């Protein structure tokens, strides 16, 4: 049939909404005529370029997010839980090491990107564990089924210039597309380019794609 | 059968997303076991009684909104078109008048609230006409099917203290629920209270209610 439409998903494991958007597209890549391309980006890098302000700046907005997540995780069926101090410890510690590792993985082990991204989320957004320390990142990759030698090998590269600039490029591409936050999904359909922000634009995306929307947890074939 | 669940929708005709959320709930009040209670509120008051600035302050973000509206109007099937001087004209001015009239309508002519609200949006958000002048607001009420004498009568009360404070009270109730923008929908289900922001949370609202989601334009049959 018709060539699949390419979907570029820009995300940062630091983001709970990115994990929601990510699981939804991951589920639909076996149902819609699409080709999912995972693009590891840095939220901080995107908020920096886009000159975007902290969505928490507003007391009711930040509060709202923390009360919303526990409801959305049920709908989307993603085992996540609001950290003990998200806006404090995880956000300020950062994700550069994680995002750079995922970048290395997308360059050398593209078939593991999905699972390793999921494991890093399981740590920070499911078990409130740390994902800034090499041995922790390494544990995530190993749970994702990656061999210890291979994981360590990629980890050794996150300090490389190839990987460092690959991350900066990938997050610059998202801004060039107009990104101002994550998740950002860019859909390439019949010569057109759509940029959708958030994990609640998957139903609009189906419409633009001419695909059928069946909820965040569509029925497996 | 179980008593219907009350859904409170806070909206301001100034808001294009409030109109989207508004039409969605208006179409589902015939399908879901719910009771829709339209609550006219003033965005500006919500923006103040919460300290939340206009979302267009982030350059990349205002642009996203104006590009997204044309796509969402199709999905939702709502005849809207983006104004010209949205800022130094429609917004800079205000809707205080239109929201006060809608408040008077909700107090004396509750069965016309829906239609009149829909006609005021048709003006500002569909034909880019004005809705700050009495004779204009009047025109909206007439197209809604409201007799000119009745409409004029209500218009004469928008200066009253009853009406003025009713609008302030209603928009304050939104803030007490945690509102930081519009549309804000508050669902009361089994003793629990959910506050959902946006026209893109109806699919989560359906899950919380135990109802079936069938897109922004459910099968009226
Ligand atoms: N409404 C979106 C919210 C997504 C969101 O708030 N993402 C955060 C990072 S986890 C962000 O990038 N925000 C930028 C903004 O709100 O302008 C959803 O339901 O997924
Ligand atoms: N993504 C939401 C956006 C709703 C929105 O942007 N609402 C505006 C008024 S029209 C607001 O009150 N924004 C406050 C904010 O974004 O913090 C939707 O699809 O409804």
């Amino acid at each position: 049939g018709p060539a699949p439409r390419v979907l570029e998903l820009f995300y940062d494991v630091l983001s709970p909404y990115s994990w929601l958007g990510f699981e939804v597209l991951c589920r639909y890549q076996h149902l819609w005529n699409i080709k999912l391309k995972l693009r590891p980006a840095l939220l901080a890098g995107i908020m920096k370029d886009s000159g975007n302000q902290p969505p928490a700046m507003v007391p009711h907005k930040g509060q709202y997010i923390l009360k919303e997540i526990p409801l959305l995780k049920q709908l989307f069926q993603v085992p996540m839980s609001v950290p003990k101090d998200f806006f404090g410890e995880h956000v300020k510690k950062g994700t550069v090491n994680a995002m750079r590792f995922l970048t290395a993985v997308s360059m050398e082990q593209p078939e593991m990107l999905e699972k390793v991204s999921r494991e890093l989320w399981m740590r920070i957004w499911s078990r409130d564990e740390d994902i800034t320390e090499s041995q922790n990142i390494l544990s995530a990759a190993e749970k994702a089924g990656m061999a210890t030698a291979q994981a360590q090998h990629l980890l050794n590269k996150i300090s490389t210039e190839l990987v460092k600039s690959k991350l900066r490029e990938t997050t610059g591409a998202a801004c060039k597309y107009g990104a101002f936050g994550l998740p950002t999904t860019v859909a390439h359909v019949d010569g057109k380019t759509y940029m959708l922000f958030g994990s609640d634009r998957m139903e609009l995306l189906a419409y633009l794609l001419g695909e059928k929307w069946m909820g965040p947890v569509p029925p497996t074939l």
